[PDB]
């Protein structure tokens, strides 16, 4: 029982896990799926029989670190066949237990017979792997328990609904390792630029009626779906959850909503601005708020002379601070920084602001208003959901720690004079590596080193397919970017 | 607890919010729309789930205003990144309003899958009004007739065209961008024409028309008839007599629920005045209005043996010729509704009034001691916000019953008679507006005639770029730009 002889569960886990088991053989469920987010928050792993999923609750299962060291389309970035000596190194392919968390487990409705859950990766020594995107956002969720703070997040998230056309699946068009597979070929479902039309949501909804099922069947806080600006840009917003469940809750909806779709003829991308006439960048604004651990009431809440509680203040001072260093993390995606624009509703500043949606930092409060929040604008779709929060957790916290101002709320953020935010994955990651200090300490030396090396070896990649002159985010999108990322994310 | 604060909710209304989630409860309903008119009367919002509406019937439901600030094509006229000093004075920001659900207005939608529907009011995070929102115009005008002690009764009687979807224009090089018009639906008629009234014709398109009358049955609305109009494929469709915010509401809804079941089995439908389809003739709103005593609920326009209306009647009709030109922009507020002004199309070209005669501005329908006596008002297009025409209706009427306006004679030929034309452009209303600006000022506010003129004017600038001088002129043909602005959306 490598479970209990290393203490991986709680007494809360091994319950949970009991009247899962339960649940397995009351439905007559015959899969389980086992995954994990990697690295850029894709859900891998395995679909077990019951009985292999009940030896996993004591055993684990094994599994290979491949996925960590291939990028989206599996370029060798780290050697895999030698083995080291590891977290000095970063070399090898050893073997990693899967140890599943009953508390995730969850019935999948669209799918024949198949539960699912995530799994938390160990060495076979018992100690956490350290490239773990969810350790990360748990080690960070602790550091804000111990500081005495609970981090609450509204998930809002923007994505495209199209109809597909073909799926890409000639042998000519697999590409090979390190060659990216041709784009799935797509048509709108709608017109758009009428934000907000009641007609959009209607004429979407014989497909979005069965998202929306799957996701309350999920019991997942579904809060709204909404027409966003674009042709066929929706939105789905969820009401308030609580750290390490609130990431959970990011994967789950993404992977639902793209199998959903699929399922029904349809891609759902999280791609944040397809190379498709018409279509205006998706983002993932992050609506954050800090509770009290014992009392657990709101403490951003302002006063009458306020915007923001100076506890609030602080952490958006963090926030804009790190903005730079931490903009690889919420906005990780070459095609991301497509948004890093002037007078796009998206920010290219280090600016907050009082309800103006032009800055960085937007602020959304009233005096004594529970709801009172930040929300983070400068995230995109297609971000790994636990080092987006955990960054904003170690940013906002560590503007508490250190008494950081954010300086004054800024009308008209597009005119401000504050710090620029970078306008390409390279420059975020230069600004990561030469101000590392906080994320090395709370992120991990080693997996800094790894994303670093990682990222750099991307965007050295669409650099010589496309050239330094594409980075402009004003300009167009590549056809680099649509065949790294409009299939998979 | 943001409702409560602000006495936003009457107890009929908090009523109401209870009857409202026991009958989503029970039906097992899944989402609830709530929805608003928009400066063009189109409905903007969101869908909720049934835990979010349990929340907002206490905290409201937060929105940008973003829709005030952009066209029809999200042109943006009025700069959304500045937030402003002074809102009023500069219209400029993206602040966030609050939509305040109203539980009097709940729907089933009953050809949509476990989905409610309301309006809201939009009111600002300080309680307040807010001072854009078109219902709320036509609450105010409401409580100001109150106040005189009348109430507006109108009968819609909307005329929209049906036709079969052909091409839904959704191809990436359709869609269009910010500022610039997608490309039409493309269509087919559904029946031929000038044959008016013909039977064979409705029994004909019925097989959609009766699942567009279920629809509108099902949601309660006093449906009256439904009738094969002059033009191929060209319906009308006329409801029984409502009163003034309810007769708004369910004008927008009517509208809605149209649209909404022909797009869902394969067809559209359309309020565009005009559409640039070979053989379409101009559709019309004429507004069909009353007053009645607030507490004897009496016909207050029914006349005596030697009279066409009661003097309070005939002041109303004064009021709506005096101002009509004023409110040419809210009754007709398209571009393409102008292609109505022109003289010998049952429609009105000139500021006259007759009986029972439509080539004329107000016809009056009306005999001795009858409570059906009322005025028509054939100056209104079916795309108009719903809002603003009823409103501007009861504004002028009841500033010509202040006034003791004198409509004048009654003409025997509209046509011929010399009294003031009325605009012949969308431009030529807004500049009589902006030469007659103080009635619309005084009762929509001050602030909403300022952003309503630099909008409009928006809008017209773009069209005179796009077709130029030549094509405004009503009686020329229909421009690209004006389908390609009104076909799909109204
Ligand atoms: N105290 C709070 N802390 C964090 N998030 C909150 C809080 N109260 C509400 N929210 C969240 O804020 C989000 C609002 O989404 P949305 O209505 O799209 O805002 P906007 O469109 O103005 O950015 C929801 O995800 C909701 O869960
Ligand atoms: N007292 C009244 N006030 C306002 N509208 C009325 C009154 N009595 C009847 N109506 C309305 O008059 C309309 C008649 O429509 P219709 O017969 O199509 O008009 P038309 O004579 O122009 O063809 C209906 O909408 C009906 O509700
Ligand atoms: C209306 S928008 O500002 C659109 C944002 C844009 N799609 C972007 O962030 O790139 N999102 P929201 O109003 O929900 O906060
Ligand atoms: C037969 S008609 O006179 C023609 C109306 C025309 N479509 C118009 O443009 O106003 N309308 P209605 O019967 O409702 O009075
Ligand atoms: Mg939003
Ligand atoms: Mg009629
Ligand atoms: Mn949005
Ligand atoms: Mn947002
Ligand atoms: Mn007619
Ligand atoms: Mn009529």
């Amino acid at each position: 029982d490598f479970i209990t002889k290393n203490n991986l569960w709680t007494n809360e886990q091994r319950d949970a896990a009991d009247k899962v088991l339960a649940e397995i053989d009351s439905l007559g469920l015959e899969m389980i799926r086992l995954s994990w987010a990697d690295q850029y928050g894709l859900l891998r792993g395995k679909s077990l029989t019951v009985a292999s999923l009940k030896s996993a609750f004591k055993e684990g299962s094994e599994v290979a670190i491949g996925p960590f060291f291939f990028d989206l389309v599996s370029s060798m970035v780290f050697n895999l066949f030698t083995t080291a000596g590891f977290e000095d190194e970063l070399s090898g392919n050893p073997t990693v237990v899967m140890v599943p968390d009953p508390t995730t487990f969850k019935v999948l409705p669209w799918a024949d017979k198949t539960g699912w859950m995530l799994a938390d990766l160990h060495w076979k020594s018992g100690e956490p792997f350290p490239l773990c995107p969810r350790g990360i956002m748990k080690k960070a969720v602790k550091s804000l328990s111990d500081e005495g703070y609970l981090f609450k997040c509204g998930i809002e998230l923007e994505w495209y609904l199209t109809k597909i056309v073909d799926r890409s699946l000639s042998p000519e068009s697999l590409g090979a390792p390190g060659v990216q597979p041709d784009a799935i070929q797509v048509q709108p479902v709608a017109q758009g630029y009428s934000v907000l039309l009641e007609h959009h949501l209607d004429q979407v909804d014989d497909i979005m009626s069965k998202v929306r099922k799957g996701l309350l069947e999920l019991n997942l806080p579904l809060r709204s779906i909404e027409d966003e600006w674009a042709p066929s840009q929706m939105e789905t917003t969820f009401d308030v959850m609580e750290g390490l469940e609130a990431a959970d809750a990011a994967l789950l909806i993404k992977s639902a909503i793209k199998q959903i779709c699929s399922r029904h003829g349809y891609h759902a991308t999280f791609m944040c601005k397809p190379a498709i006439n018409g279509f205006f960048a998706s983002g993932w604004h992050m609506h954050q708020s800090l509770v009290d651990k014992d009392t657990r009431k709101n403490l951003f809440i302002p006063s009458e002379g306020e915007v923001l509680s100076p506890l609030g203040r602080a952490y958006a001072g963090g926030l804009l601070a790190n903005g730079s260093a931490a903009s690889s993390f919420t906005t990780p995606t070459v095609n991301g920084y497509r948004r890093r624009q002037p007078y796009s509703l998206a920010p290219d500043r280090r600016a907050w602001a009082k309800d103006n949606k032009a800055a960085m930092v937007r602020v959304v409060s009233a005096t004594g208003d529970p709801a009172s929040r930040i929300e983070n604008r400068i995230g995109e779709p297609g971000a790994n959901p636990y080092l987006y929060m955990a960054s904003q957790i170690v940013s906002g916290l560590d503007g508490i720690k250190n008494k950081k101002d954010p300086g004054e709320l800024q009308e008209s953020p597009y005119d401000a004079q504050v710090p620029m935010l970078p306008t390409t994955l390279a420059e975020a990651l230069d600004a990561l590596e030469h101000d590392s200090e906080l994320f090395r300490s709370c992120f991990g030396d080693t997996f800094i080193k790894y994303w670093l090396q990682l990222r750099r070896s991307e965007w050295a990649r669409f650099l010589d397919a496309e050239g330094a002159e594409a980075a402009e985010p004003t300009g167009a999108v590549t056809q680099w970017e649509q065949k790294e990322y409009f299939n998979l994310l």
